[PDB]
């Protein structure tokens, strides 16, 4: 019984990794997460230059998620390119680096330098796609023609395999504009679902006071209020795009929880607010509590149930 | 004591009501709302001619909230009319009568009768925008040109003061764009906010299968999973729409749930998912919380504290 994995050319002893932006911004981090027992690790989503982010606090937690509005704070793209050119022991396990441009010019430039290192370390991109474009548009990927922009233009700067990190989706034909979007883009090969669902707001009613400084107190929201919006869109992409992994996020703090996910077609499994709150034993607890579960259905592998969610009649 | 509040030229003993669908359906339903200690009621939404809805199991909850495809199974409007002009007692409680036509023209011919039993009885419309919109576009309230479209022919036809049920929003830009739509009609008096998250999935982990029939196990997602959406659906209405009323709705299982709603903005607070689950005794459960919180914080009116939920700094 066991829960490697081998897909886009690395093997992972375990389908589990952090969420981006959690425990993932500093050397400190990364060095952390490598020494889990995760089965891969993705960096902060970074722009050109280094961000100082939103004023705190920017992130609050509580019995069912967490808010944020963190407002990319990050070392910068020359930071996780030498963690991955120089510093990352791949021996270790596989590493994911996301990016989050400003602007689709801003990303080329990244991907352009990334390629190389892509190509010779393997060093795999996640593309952020639940990020800001022009303020008082919605964000790129909830601007359909935006989001064909950024994927043209990404893909012919880097030229190599890639995945794309997803918002949430709430109506069925979005899901299917979405889907056809990224279908038009051979080199996505995996769709992760989901970011945040986004704007939230977290109100205190002892202080009457909302929980997070920045944009009046919303944000975008995490953990235990986000499974069954997750699980859609793991589905409603793994449905929607055979060709494609799809790795699922989103109200992940059990075992039973990433057997979901897995059954609803995920491939990786990424822990964000759950993480955050428990810290890196998370990794071998799920992992645990994974196993519980495929001994007491009789699975041997991942791939025996992944997908395999059953509807009725 | 007491609750007791005057909004849209009506008198309500306190700011609860079911939210649309639940606890309204029948004639014996509608009379055990109105026979509760509400302050109001909804009928549910309707169409020309009666519904079977979808098929079962159409619903169904566990301990953080529900999932639903009930596929809008009513009497059909010519009851819930009948109920308006000749079997609800209005000396009890105020109506709302909630129309979802499947295109504008439903809307236009439901609204058009509508209009002479609302000025002789009083009835109040709630006009829902998650009525479905032709079959591969978005949900009506997702499709900005389709709303200011329904809202244009609604106001025409009826030409009395109605509200709108609205799905939750995700992104600040269509926070602005769907409230300056709704800024465009004066007659829209009030914008209850929220509907159910769409599209979540529900899977149980012991059967591996999704948890309601229809549309592959996916339907709107109600309960504690959607308050803090809820919240901000209020709140971003009730700021930018100063001269409307908003309801709220989403998430409410007690008092304190209800006072965020009202500090987020709400004037009235609805109540699906945990009345679904607790019956309609939750009415004064709630009420009493209500009251309780108020006393221990010095608040002798709702007015004291609608919509001043505090921000940092
Ligand atoms: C503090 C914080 C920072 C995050 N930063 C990023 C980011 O830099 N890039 C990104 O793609 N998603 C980011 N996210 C979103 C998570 O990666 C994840 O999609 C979301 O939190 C949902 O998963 P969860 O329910 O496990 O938290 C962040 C979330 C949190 C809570
Ligand atoms: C079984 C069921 C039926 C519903 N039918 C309607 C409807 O007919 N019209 C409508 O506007 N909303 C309908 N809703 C949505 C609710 O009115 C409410 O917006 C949603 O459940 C969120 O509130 P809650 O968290 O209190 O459940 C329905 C919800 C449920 C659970
Ligand atoms: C107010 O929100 C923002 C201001 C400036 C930059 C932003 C950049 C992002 C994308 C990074 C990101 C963040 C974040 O860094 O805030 N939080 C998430 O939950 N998901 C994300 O993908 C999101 C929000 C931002
Ligand atoms: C697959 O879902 C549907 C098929 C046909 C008509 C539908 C009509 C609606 C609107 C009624 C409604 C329903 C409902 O009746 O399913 N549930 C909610 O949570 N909110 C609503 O506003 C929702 C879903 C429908």
């Amino acid at each position: 019984m066991c829960l490697k994995l081998n897909l886009l050319d690395h093997v992972f002893a375990n389908p589990f990794m952090n969420a981006a932006g959690v425990l993932c911004s500093t050397e400190e981090d990364l060095r952390c997460m490598t020494a889990s027992s995760s089965g891969a690790l993705v960096s902060k989503s970074c722009t050109s230059a280094p961000r100082d982010g939103n004023p705190e606090p920017r992130y609050m937690a509580f019995p069912l998620g967490s808010i944020n509005s963190m407002g990319l704070p990050n070392l910068g793209f020359d930071f996780y390119l030498k963690y991955a050119s120089d510093l990352h022991d791949y021996s270790k396990k596989p590493l994911f680096l996301s990016i989050s441009g400003l602007s689709v010019e801003e990303n080329v430039a990244m991907v352009r330098r990334l390629a190389p290192v892509a190509q010779e370390k393997g060093v795999l991109l996640e593309l952020n796609l639940s990020c800001p474009n022009v303020p008082g548009k919605p964000q790129v990927a909830y601007d359909f023609e935006a989001m064909r922009t950024y994927l043209q233009q990404v893909s012919l700067a880097y030229g190599l395999p890639f995945g794309v990190k997803m918002p949430p989706y709430f109506d069925i034909a979005h899901f299917d504009t979405a889907a056809a979007v990224l279908n038009e883009f051979p080199l996505v090969k995996f769709v992760t679902c989901v970011n945040s669902v986004g704007n939230g707001l977290v109100i205190d009613a002892e202080s009457e006071s909302v929980v997070i400084k920045p944009k009046q107190g919303f944000g975008g929201l995490g953990g235990k209020y986000i499974l069954p919006t997750a699980l859609a869109n793991v589905n409603a992409f793994y449905r929607r795009c055979p060709d494609k992994l799809v790795f699922g996020c989103g109200g992940v703090y059990s075992g039973e929880d990433a057997f979901l996910h897995i059954l609803a077609g995920a491939s990786m499994v990424q822990v964000g607010t759950a993480l955050q709150e428990e810290g890196p034993g998370i990794f071998t607890r799920l992992e645990d509590e994974l196993l519980e579960i495929m001994a007491r259905k009789g699975y041997r592998t991942l791939e025996e149930f992944r997908g395999r969610v059953k509807t009725i009649e």
